[PDB]
């Protein structure tokens, strides 16, 4: 028997196409889920400060943000974890000395160096950013994005040690997405479930990236798309259609959730 | 033997015009050398705390008037208002056309009337300020940026209005709020979260550090420090402090640049 109480949705490439935004069918699906007593919670690597306006306009029940460091539900901030400030200063000091592209994030802003800005500029050309790393001083930081060799990464691991884990890793581009140990999307989903009195069996998620693989152990059903990260597709319960082929709506309709 | 020195910023540790005296900096180093932790306890957010305070190398920071607690870099507490309630309040105050500001831990969001209140407070820097010194910041330029508020986590609402407009804010927030401070003559209300005032914050840290009220000494100045005094054994004010704080204070120490903090600590054999 299945009666879902929690829909977990990733934003980028799941709920929302990076170029064409959110399809009406997904907005409708969300509205229908909520009518059927199934909470809809955004579960994103984005911070509340970088979540897009169209996502904020949906009236979802909660937000798991920063890749799992921040949990808000029905407006109430439940969890908001940030790295030890002294450890961030050491990392920032190291990474400036190493002259590698990097960024750090608070729940409001992304602080990035020149090399990192140049990476995001080029990412956008393959569809403004500022060298503002010197604006970091006392903000609460929950994520470090690093483009470097294995040696520079090991130096960051020597500073953070057991306090960190990788949310995501792209070997080819030398990219590491560093978050706090046990504050990935999966752990946040569990914390939220525990606050709401919802079980794993009552939870269904939709993801697309490597940062969504962790959603699986927190969910009964995990849905990916054809274009999703292969490791996610390999463990997904099913593959729904692409964003603008009404994948979320159709998947929810097939499972009789809406 | 005291284990926790709680220091206020504005009007106690730091003079609004002249900054922090060397005796205070030296007294902090001396307390730490004697295994007494030094923790800043301010209405300021980590984002509005002045660089000279950040350069001191204090053991921790109780910020936002008590919603935020950090110790040895470790963020221990960081409470923010319900986002939906803040939307209602922001919506209500825009239509009532009163000066107001809301604060996140990084930033202050203020309407036009509030920008003008703050510009004037900076122009009046050096005069007997009381509350103005708690808001003055040379770091930023003030501006009508309330429309930039959307999803930021908010812990404080500053309101300049009649009690009708305040009663309307109280109807929305109910027992989720309390007044950290209030200046009746200027119609000022400093609205914080219920049970996240300076004393409750001091008590959370005491609990975590395993330090007692008896092992805690505080230095305060404003109406917002009355509660600070209630979570401490020895409470120190100054001659120009808020009278209600002076009424409950253990002692009155000398003015900032008369080395009050150092002299009081030396007199008590803490340093
Ligand atoms: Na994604």
């Amino acid at each position: 028997m299945k009666l879902y109480k929690l829909l977990i949705l990733d934003i980028d490439g799941t709920l929302r196409d990076e170029v064409y935004g959110i399809p009406e069918s997904a907005k409708h699906a969300i509205r229908l889920c909520q009518k059927n007593h199934c909470s809809v919670v955004i579960c994103t690597g984005r911070s509340m400060g970088t979540i897009q306006d169209d996502v904020l306009s949906l009236g979802v029940d909660g937000y798991i943000a920063g890749g799992g460091n921040y949990i808000q539900y029905h407006g109430e901030l439940l969890y908001n974890q940030s790295f030890n400030q002294r450890l961030i200063k050491e990392v920032v000091c190291l990474l400036k000395k190493r002259e590698v592209a990097f960024s750090i994030e608070s729940q409001e802003k992304v602080f990035m160096n020149q090399k990192a800005k140049e990476i995001f500029e080029t990412m956008n050309q393959l569809k403004t950013y500022e060298n503002n790393i010197e604006e970091y001083k006392s903000q609460d930081i929950h994520k470090i994005c690093l483009w470097s060799n294995e040696k520079v990464f090991d130096e960051v691991k020597d500073i953070l040690q057991d306090k960190m884990e990788l949310a995501q890793r792209d070997i080819s581009s030398q990219y590491y997405e560093i978050i706090q140990k046990d504050f990935h999307k999966g752990k946040a989903i569990k914390r939220l479930q525990e606050r709401l009195g919802v079980t794993q069996k009552e939870t269904i998620c939709f993801g697309d990236g490597q940062n969504d693989i962790v959603m699986f152990q927190a969910s009964d059903v995990t849905i990916a798309m054809k274009n999703s990260h292969q490791q996610l597709k390999d463990i997904a319960t099913s593959i729904c259609e692409d964003i603008f082929d009404n994948g979320i709506y159709k998947e929810l309709k097939r499972r009789n959730i809406i």
